[PDB]
């Protein structure tokens, strides 16, 4: 086998996504083969399609997916309002699993943050992540209360023995401001913070994007997790 | 003693003053002697004093308040700022335990969510509920991302045995969209949904804000919290 991140967040819309693009910019200019994987999309109604942005942000082929939702909704609720189930379990465990292979680094993103549930009945990331022994890689924000929430999400990581792979701020604002400079200061106090993407990184060119992953990441520690 | 029950979030800004207030209206009606404190609050600076608007809002006089920052922050990033420290853990408990009372409702209104640190070091409103056996009731918003905190709430209480008095929702609107109303029906099923206050509940007047909270509350769970 290879390496497999799950990439979750305190939430939603606080730059998952984004995030995953960058890792995997990140690590394939380090020469590592990244997969990245989207069990459930919602929103497609709307043109939500992460794994096209990761596609187009980073030059990932391998992009795998299960499900695809109109409704911008936590998966759940747009199943429902569909009028069809999520995926099973072992649908997705098993895809993650396949995806895997050794020299590789294979990144899985959730959909809103950690405990959502993403396949029936009532499994989660968290759970996924137990299934195929990944560490979890958690996206923060730099605004108001992130501190709490990076918290909850740790001791939710930690209550079912899923290591920590680290922190990343989605959105790192300019200029910062003091709340948004104090909350950087106090999340490395509480785990460690591997990068802090600038504010507006999803509009960049492939060009521009790969310049700034290269850049945000330590290098010793892309080239270390595989 | 008497009942204390915490009042926490899954965040910051998601209703816990309007609800301690709701709460200690609806108590207040219902004949139990109603104490609210607030171990730390910031923003001062700002004019922020959620003891001021609790009796303001539902007509406690039994307020009883412990530290003070101005800026608009964190409680140890406000405190870092004003160059003060912050209380000690059991300074806090000391605050709630002059309170409780055989007969009487004291309601913990936190800082934030559940695990912002209120006292050194990393002291949390978890830890207070646990130093005095307090219930603690989760206010939660019907927004898009709070079954995510509310579930990542609930687990912290559970994880340091403190048993959930129930969610309330901070602000209800009128009318709900898809996101709204599939969140109360989820969030029901979570936990015991205790009430869902009207958007701008805040801006009601004494009459109308004690007429709210009389019938956003199942009286019956409101008179057992207290005997
Ligand atoms: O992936 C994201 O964060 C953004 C997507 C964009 C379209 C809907 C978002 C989503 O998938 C989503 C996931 C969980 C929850 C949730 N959690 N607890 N209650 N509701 C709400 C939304
Ligand atoms: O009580 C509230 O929520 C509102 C007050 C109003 C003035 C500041 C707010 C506060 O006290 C507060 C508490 C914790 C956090 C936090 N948690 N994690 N990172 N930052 C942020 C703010």
């Amino acid at each position: 086998g290879g390496t497999i991140l799950v990439v979750t967040g305190t939430g939603t819309g606080v730059g998952k996504t984004v995030v995953c693009a960058a890792l995997a910019s990140a690590a394939r200019q380090a020469g590592i083969d990244v997969a990245v994987c989207k069990p459930v999309q919602t929103g497609t109604a709307r043109g939500d399609d992460d794994l096209a942005e990761v596609g187009r942000l980073a030059g990932v082929t391998q992009l795998a997916g299960l499900a695809r939702y109109p409704q911008p909704m936590a998966p759940a609720a747009a199943a429902e309002h569909a009028g069809m189930a999520l995926p099973a379990r072992d649908q997705i465990v098993r895809l993650i699993a396949d995806l895997d292979r050794p020299g590789r680094l294979t990144l899985v993103e959730g959909a809103g943050g950690l405990l959502v549930e993403l396949a029936e009945p009532g499994v989660t990331l968290r759970d996924v992540a137990v299934d195929v022994a990944a560490a979890a890689l958690v996206v923060v924000t730099a605004d108001l209360g992130t501190l709490n929430h990076t918290k909850l999400t740790l001791e939710a990581l930690a209550a079912q023995q899923v290591s920590c792979a680290g922190l990343v701020i989605g959105s790192w604002p300019d200029p910062p401001g003091l709340v948004a400079a104090s909350n950087r200061s106090a999340l490395a106090r509480i785990a460690m913070v591997r990068a802090a993407l600038p504010a507006g990184a999803a509009s960049l060119d492939a060009g521009d994007f790969a310049a700034m992953s290269a850049a945000a990441f330590d290098r010793n520690w892309v080239a270390g997790l595989v």
